[PDB]
């Protein structure tokens, strides 16, 4: 359904910041979109990642890792969503939010980010293809 | 597959040309509709991102915006580099980076144009597989910051 997709869409995208938020890695590779989950050379199913002021990552490695160390350097997130779109076509769904941050590598430091987060639709759920973040700037 | 990968990126070369050329009509044609989907779960609603910029959501915000982008820019190149393309199914995403050249009026009669400007700045485009090619139906473009 229409109204059940974007629900399980908004959950997968909660999942993704609350796998930040207390850290858990594992969690947050296994949000993350594998060749294998599409059941894999126009390089289907390959992820990327673009963090705030970031160039870009490819590819699993690249981009879990990048993850792995931000949570590994902070002591504190949280995530504060807000005006949170989601728009599902077919087995691909867009997800766009203010991503209001606080964090604690500690002094406690804000960010206004916006974020555009591709999902993809995989048998064992939404998985996240890409993470596209980034300042807002005045 | 093959010829995915490359109509995709007809598709990402032709969107930034029309930019460059100020080209409203092609860039809005480029630009997915929900009829191109054949239309809730807002199915095919656009989003657009430009470097600094908080988010701009459907058709009309986004339009308004090349509009005005291109009415207050008077020289723009792209120059994209490191493009990677994805296809799954009927979506495609494509990374890279945008190395911008832009430049305003000239300060008087004896140049051209005003002193150029260069951009890093890289972006993520989603597009949809239509009956009338890809569209996009996300550009999210920011800086790579020092
Ligand atoms: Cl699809
Ligand atoms: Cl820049
Ligand atoms: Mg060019």
């Amino acid at each position: 359904t229409p109204d059940t997709d974007v629900e399980q869409v908004g959950l997968a995208n909660t999942a993704f910041y609350e796998a930040m938020e207390r850290g858990d890695f594992e969690t947050l590779s296994s949000l993350w979109l594998t060749p294998a989950d599409l059941g894999v050379p126009a390089d289907a199913g390959v992820v990327s990642c673009v963090h705030p002021g970031w160039p870009v990552l490819s590819g699993r490695g690249e981009v879990l890792r990048s993850y792995a160390l931000i949570m590994a350097n902070t002591e504190y997130i949280q995530f504060f969503l807000t005006d949170v779109h989601v728009s599902v076509t077919g087995d691909t769904a867009l997800v766009t939010c203010t991503e209001n941050i606080l964090s604690g590598g500690g002094p406690l430091v804000g960010q206004l980010v916006v974020a555009t987060n591709v999902f993809r639709r995989t048998p064992d759920g939404w998985k996240l293809w890409s993470h596209h973040a980034s300042p807002v700037l005045a």
